């Protein structure tokens, strides 16, 4: 409260450690779903049923232009790339696989890189 503040976590590093993740997952062989936005002319249905598109090279222009105000909306971003892709696919498609890969993947850098 006013005055009262828990201990100063240091956040310095979370910008190049985020960038680091997202290279990891960018370079994954599984990631071939997610590098660019859906083609919102050429795939029915998308547009109207998927609300937040997101994407990788989406969030790595969002994360090298300072419009992640901190590693809580970048994680955000991230599960939604894969939220996105489970309400879309099957699970038993290969894009569908791809995402549960994925989302593993991520959780599991997330967990050993700050918590």
């Amino acid at each position: 409260s006013m005055s009262v503040k828990k201990p100063k976590r240091d956040d310095s590093k979370d910008l190049a450690l985020c960038s680091m993740i997202l290279t990891e997952m960018e370079t994954h062989e599984d990631a071939w779903p997610f590098l660019l936005p859906v083609n919102l002319k050429l795939v029915p249905g998308y547009k109207k049923v998927i609300k937040k598109p997101m994407d990788f090279s989406t969030i790595r222009e969002k994360l090298s232009s300072g419009q992640y105000p901190n590693l809580e909306t970048f994680a955000l971003d991230v599960r939604l790339v894969f939220d996105n892709c489970e309400t879309f696919n099957e699970d038993d498609s290969d894009i569908g696989r791809a995402g549960h890969n994925m989302r593993k993947y991520f959780e599991k850098k997330w967990t050993d890189t700050f918590k």
